[PDB]
């Protein structure tokens, strides 16, 4: 009965339904999502679908004339009324410059450099999100991840005891896996891996699914020097930081995601029923695994979602498509609604 | 050298090999893995000038011809790579295990290459069908090696 | 007779007269110098004097409007016929974008990022200098040295067997010293120090002065492990590269610039008559020494000058004054005329 409604496409539909429910609860208010890639073709082609679906309220960035010309040439009539904002022409541009200079005065950014930086749409979008002018931002559709996420980490920052991480959802036919940091940290330590696992567990728990973390490696409970030792230590630290969870490591991917292999080979492990949160030892493994699963595997992956930052702020992979942008914007609108509701409870 | 061995194995099956040196960056050549993969691609191209070897790149860029053509038309790899070389052990191991488990595509292996005689090691988490496939390919490699030895 | 006419009172005048003579011998064509900071008060204030002295022909960068408004506010009547160009609206903007995408495609920049980078005034000025549309460029008066010089090295680059390196002239009453390098290299090795010494010697010999090189250190011919050994090796390498030169090291700062101390304590050294070019171990030593000599010393310094680049491109220090800017632009005009003459002769 209930086992025949797995999150293949029901996951994104349920996310859209939850976005609509949250909007209806808060007086029919659509979260304002800033797109610094105003002139990007894929961004606008996904924005047409998003505004048709009544998900978010776009705020494009750039010169209004060029953005309007691009919209007209690309034949999108739904985007004829969008708050196109020029970063330099905004009334609050100087306040944003002053705030950025005050944040990073002792980090190589004085008034002149801050004024130069705030002309960059990424920095202005980060300031809009941080200063409450918007609820979230979506960037990185036309630039690499590093230079598109650096403004977010420099401006919005990360909350206390929080490490930024790239979280991906692999929606299989019956259960959805969560891939841990895929975008930010090169070689996270044991404590960093434990924190990433805790953030992923929180995100999974937001969706009503019990999280079962697994620290991936190339060895099955070997504890050898290097990656296996780091993953075993990270599992121990995560268990210490959250003793009510099913965290186990180290292990291989098949052992983690297959209950039968783990039960037959390693019955001593505390991970029962398979893992839905997978944490990777480094950046190469996570990135390559998630991209390969996206391309050659028929399972649909969505992301990467930036976690650990104070406010809602997302970076699309430059390799994405229109559907990927739509899914990422839906989930960033959901996260922005959650953060706005949490901020309005104090 | 790993790319050359994999290219020989692919050519044994009558398929033109297209080699991609995977990374987390797209032709960035930055410090760390991207520079190592760029140098590896250059060395492999030098060793076998007639091959289609490119790097560094990401997995989706490598295995999707449309993505590579749309984003990076300067690259010398066209039609999508069929040989993938991973920066380290963790990446390759985790990727192949995850593709085997959660994907719907069959994965056969791992096959030990670079050894003088045919000798394969099965993963401890294998199934009966996996052992059957591995033994079939081990028999193929053993016959090839025996024929090569007899020819000499 | 020659004692009463020293560098500290005649050097800048001789440089200006050489600019005038080179312009006259080439048909009265001033060098086209592109200024990325079109809306900088110091840049415009020095440009007034430069146009009055017909040293160069300025090409300001930025939107023609804000630059014109700044000129009107600062009340410079001469800077009304000057060329103000917008990087995005130039007729050759897309050719520059294609060139940058072609020469940096495998270094992390594609068309989507090349178009964004060419919007920056620094990158546009560097590309203009590289493609021959401007003779040289003078930037860095509003931002720090690193971000001002990064586009220069990325676009213009270095010539064969060349290394980027700062170069400052300390004009004393009787002679002028040449400190190198003060801006780029954090901790150059022996080979890099020898190459910097060779470049400094070439620049000194351009001014009709025999160069005497000294590899500065904290030890006097000690050869101890660390910096002294590095400078001893660098002096040996530089001597091998240019046998006809007078290169000595390692030595302290006072031994190098005082012939009496050298002739009294270490007569064996091959440096006789005092050094006029000084090579420093690391960046901290050279930067601090030149800035302290500029501030608390009574000897005027001019620079820093970016040597080792294919084309003429200088970066001012952000803590400069109008006189520093005009001196640097004069010497940039000299270097640009030399580069243009060498390119035309080929
Ligand atoms: C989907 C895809 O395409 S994934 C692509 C693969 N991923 C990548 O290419 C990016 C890999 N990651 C990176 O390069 C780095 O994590 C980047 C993006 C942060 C580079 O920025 P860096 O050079 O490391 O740092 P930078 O000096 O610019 O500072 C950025 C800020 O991030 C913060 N930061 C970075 N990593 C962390 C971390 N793990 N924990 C906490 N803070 C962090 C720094 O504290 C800094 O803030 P501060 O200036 O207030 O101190
Ligand atoms: C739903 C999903 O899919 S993901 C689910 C999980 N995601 C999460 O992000 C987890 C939830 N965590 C959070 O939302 C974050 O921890 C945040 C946003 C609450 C923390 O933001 P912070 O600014 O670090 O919160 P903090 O606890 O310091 O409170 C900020 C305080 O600064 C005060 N403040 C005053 N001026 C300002 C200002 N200009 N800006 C910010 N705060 C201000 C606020 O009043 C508040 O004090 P208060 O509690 O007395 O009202
Ligand atoms: C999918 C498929 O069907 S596989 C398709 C592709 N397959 C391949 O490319 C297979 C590659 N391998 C081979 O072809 C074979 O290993 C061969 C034919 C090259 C044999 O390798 P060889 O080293 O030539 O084997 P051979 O038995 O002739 O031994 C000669 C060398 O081995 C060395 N050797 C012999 N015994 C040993 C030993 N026990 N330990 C180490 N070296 C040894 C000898 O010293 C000699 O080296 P030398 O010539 O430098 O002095
Ligand atoms: C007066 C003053 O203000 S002095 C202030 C003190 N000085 C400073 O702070 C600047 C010191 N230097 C630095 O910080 C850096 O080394 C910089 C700015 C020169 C650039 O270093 P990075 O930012 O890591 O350089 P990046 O990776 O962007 O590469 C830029 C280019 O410079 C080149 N480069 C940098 N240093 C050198 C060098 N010593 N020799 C040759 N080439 C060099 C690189 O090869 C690269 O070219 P490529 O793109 O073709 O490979
Ligand atoms: C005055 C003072 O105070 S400083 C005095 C000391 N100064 C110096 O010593 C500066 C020395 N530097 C120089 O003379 C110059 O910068 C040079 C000669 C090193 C650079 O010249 P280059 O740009 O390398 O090339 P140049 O234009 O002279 O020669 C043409 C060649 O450039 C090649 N080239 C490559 N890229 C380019 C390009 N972007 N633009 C033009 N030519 C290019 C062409 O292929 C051509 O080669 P070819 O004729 O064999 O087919």
């Amino acid at each position: 009965l209930e086992a025949q409604q797995g999150p293949s496409k029901v996951f994104i539909r349920s996310a859209i339904n939850r976005v609509h429910q949250n909007s209806e609860a808060n007086g029919g208010e659509l979260p304002r999502i800033v797109f610094p890639e105003g002139t990007s073709t894929k961004v606008l082609k996904a924005l047409a679908t998003l505004v048709e679906e009544r998900i978010c309220q776009p705020i494009l960035l750039g010169y209004p004339e060029r953005v309007k010309e691009k919209i007209k040439a690309l034949d999108i009539p739904l985007l004829n009324d969008v708050q196109i904002v020029h970063p330099s022409s905004h009334p609050k541009y100087f306040s944003f410059v002053e705030k950025l200079y005050s944040l990073r005065q002792r980090k190589g950014i004085n008034l002149g450099e801050a004024e130069r930086l705030m002309a960059d749409p990424n920095y202005f979008a980060a300031m809009m999100v941080n200063m409450g002018e918007a609820d979230g931002m979506v960037s990185g559709s036309s630039i690499n991840y590093a230079d598109a996420v650096r403004p977010i980490l420099q401006t919005i920052g990360t909350y206390k005891e929080g490490i930024p991480a790239g979280l991906n959802f692999v929606l299989l036919e019956d259960k959805f896996l969560v891939l841990a940091d895929t975008t930010v940290n090169f070689n996270p330590s044991a404590e960093q891996c434990a924190q990433i696992a805790l953030q992923a567990a929180k995100i999974v728990e937001y969706f009503g699914i019990e999280p079962r973390v697994a620290m991936l490696s190339y060895s099955n409970f070997s504890g050898a020097e290097g990656t296996p030792r780091k993953m075993k230590k990270a599992a121990e630290i995560a268990r210490t930081l959250r003793p009510d969870l099913m965290i186990e490591g180290d292990m291989q991917a098949d052992t983690a995601v297959n209950p039968e292999i783990m039960e037959r080979l390693f019955p001593f492990s505390g991970l029962k029923g398979g893992a839905n949160v997978l944490v990777f030892p480094n950046l190469e493994s996570s990135n390559i695994a998630y991209k390969l699963i996206q391309q050659i595997g028929k399972a649909e992956v969505i992301g990467p979602f930036l976690t650990g930052v104070r406010r809602s702020a997302n970076v699309l992979q430059r390799t994405t498509t229109v559907d990927g942008i739509v899914n990422s914007v839906v989930f960033t609108a959901l996260e922005a609604q959650f953060i706005k509701d949490a901020l309005k409870a104090r």
